[PDB]
DNA sequence: GACCACGGCGCC
DNA sequence: GGGCGCCGTGGTC
């Protein structure tokens, strides 16, 4: 039999599938080691990869977005196009890696660019075939995921400005506060130990100081030293508050204050995350290297850190955040008339819960009190126990149970939608979003109750979180070209929030426009309301 | 140096 | 409660 794949000289014809090898996975930081392309039955290998990038009109193939990011870094406008990872991810969002997708759908992810190109081509063919007749998944691919990949490449290449000297100064200040706390912890324990070691702390708290253990850890069943356990022990011994404070500051310093300034890119002078498009079971994006979707916001030090994310000189940040997003989406999905009415009347369920929680009038609820109510409202919605709710609010168990009962009694059709969702997931093997994005949940049939019930909580959540994800993605695709036209920049997505950068002279017009695009994206049974703020830094913009 | 699993915890 | 990614530790190679 004749050979299946022939080598031919660079450059490839238009429409070819690319393969490429990076020195490291992060495209803003990677050296392009090899580039190749495949089409029909030929493979073309680039003599010198960087120069050869200039020969391509489009990056089509596995991880197309990442090659596009690298090209943009080098000042080339090479947009991403088809990518089999996106097809695979829509078929089953457990398809998250090229290694796994290759094995499942047609071969092997190797370390050679030509092989990667040929792999890209055959995977695309095979996965296109698998989507035959999947009209809703195809619509998601063509209208959302494929165009979104080009938006994400542009965002990644743009980056965000960081106040490096501010964070360097903050490190020195927090180091002194950490030393005070750790020293006090050791004074109170009677000796030093590694306070970063939860194993060493466990022995200190429960074996040496004789404090009561409250909870156990999941995989190894050690006595937990989690914040929930420490909070329960706060009045038992003065060491506990000191450990909580030490943990707060060390978490911020080790995760954000110290690492972020070291990640400023030498070419751009900015901070560049990865927006991972095939990483979550629900259709959300993720952000990594560094994660810019978990920048602190709740504590005073945390807020200091958020102040380091700044606009370029002469620009402003614009932050837009969907109000009460998953409660609105749930209203639509469930058709609950009471929940629909809440939003028709302009009510805020987080503010109402905060009022009850803190025992103050709604007018007296401040933003951090309202924020605290989110874990309560979403926790309860998605199945939090009365035991946990009682601990979290320091109320009697019976009062926590009453809250839970009243919450679902208020929105009677939510329970009906839960049962419909679970039956469908049992029968089909998967649950789905409004747009038809699917998540397979085989443990809905598990015979171990704890395993099955966990699966049920995963399954009930997915259509709500995932529909919210679908809406935000669609909004990004519609908004991006509007911003390009106005000389504004899309910088960050944070699940139901976008952070943009706009010249000062155009910032108010950009904010107004972006708000309207987001609110009007895909109308539901309730209004989608967007909160918008403008500022020189991310804290000020919210 | 690197890997991972884990506990833990930051955000949505 | 659900969804993530990164930290340091500990064990390991
Ligand atoms: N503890 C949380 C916080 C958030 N989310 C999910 C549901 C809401 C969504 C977006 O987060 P927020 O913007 O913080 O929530 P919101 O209800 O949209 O609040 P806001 O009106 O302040 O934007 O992420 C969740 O499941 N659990
Ligand atoms: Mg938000
Ligand atoms: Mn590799
Ligand atoms: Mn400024
Ligand atoms: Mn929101
Ligand atoms: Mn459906
Ligand atoms: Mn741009
Ligand atoms: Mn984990």
């Amino acid at each position: 039999s004749p050979k299946a794949l022939e080598e031919a000289p660079w450059p490839p014809p238009e429409g070819a599938f690319v393969g490429f090898v990076l020195s490291r996975k992060e495209p803003m930081w990677a050296d392009l080691l090899a580039l190749a392309a495949a089409r029909g039955g030929r493979v073309h290998r680039a003599p010198e990869p960087y120069k050869a990038l200039r020969d391509l009109k489009e990056a089509r193939g596995l991880l197309a977005k990442d090659l596009s990011v690298l090209a943009l870094r080098e000042g080339l406008g090479l947009p991403p196009g088809d990518d089999p990872m996106l097809l695979a991810y829509l078929l089953d969002p457990s398809n998250t890696t090229p290694e796994g997708v290759a094995r499942r759908y047609g071969g092997e992810w190797t370390e050679e660019a030509g092989e990667r190109a040929a792999l890209s081509e055959r995977l695309f063919a095979n996965l296109w075939g698998r989507l035959e007749g999947e009209e809703r998944l195809l619509w998601l691919y063509r209208e959302v995921e494929r165009p979104l990949s080009a938006v994400l490449a542009h965002m990644e290449a743009t980056g965000v400005r960081l106040d490096v000297a501010y964070l360097r100064a903050l490190s020195l200040e927090v180091a002194e506060e950490i030393a005070r706390l750790e020293a006090e912890v050791f004074r109170l324990a009677g000796h030093p130990f590694n306070l970063n070691s939860r194993d060493q702390l466990e022995r200190v708290l429960f074996d040496e100081l004789g404090l009561p253990a409250i909870g156990k850890t999941e995989k190894t069943g050690k006595r937990s030293t989690s914040a929930a356990v420490l909070e329960a022990l706060r009045e038992a011994h003065p060491i506990v508050e000191k450990i909580l404070q030490y943990r707060e500051l060390t978490k911020l310093k080790s995760t954000y204050i110290d690492p972020l300034p070291d990640l400023i890119h030498p070419r751009t002078g900015r901070l560049h995350t990865r927006f991972n498009q095939t990483a979550t079971a629900t259709g959300r994006l993720s952000s990594s290297d560094p994660n810019l979707q978990n920048i602190p916001v709740r504590t005073p030090l945390g807020q200091r850190i958020r102040r380091a994310f700044i606009a370029e000189e002469g620009w402003l940040l614009v932050a837009l955040d969907y109000s009460q997003i998953e409660l609105r989406v749930l209203a639509h999905l469930s058709g609950d008339e009471n929940l629909i009415r809440v939003f028709q009347e302009g009510r805020d369920i987080h503010t109402e819960t905060a009022s009850w929680m803190f025992g103050v009038p709604r007018e007296a609820v401040d933003p951090l009190m309202r924020r605290a109510a989110k874990t309560i409202n979403f926790g309860v919605l998605y199945g939090m126990s009365a035991h946990r709710l009682s601990q979290e609010l320091a109320i009697p168990y019976e009062e926590a149970q009453a809250f839970i009962e009243r919450y679902f009694q208020s929105f009677p059709k939510v329970r009906a939608w839960l049962e419909k969702t679970l039956e469908e997931g049992r029968r089909r093997g998967y649950v789905e979003t409004l747009f038809g994005r699917r998540r397979y949940v085989p443990d809905l049939e598990a015979r171990v109750k704890s395993v099955r019930e966990a699966a049920e909580r995963m399954a009930f959540n997915m259509p709500v979180q995932g529909t919210a994800a679908d809406l935000m993605k669609l909004a990004m695709v519609k908004l991006f070209p509007r911003l390009e036209e106005m000389g504004a920049r899309m910088l960050l997505q944070v699940h139901d929030e976008l952070v943009l950068e706009a010249p000062k002279e155009r910032a108010e017009a950009v904010a107004r426009l972006a708000k309207e695009v987001m609110e009007g994206v895909y109308p539901l049974a309730v209004p989608l309301e967007v909160e918008v703020g403008i500022g020189e830094d991310w804290l000020s913009a919210k």
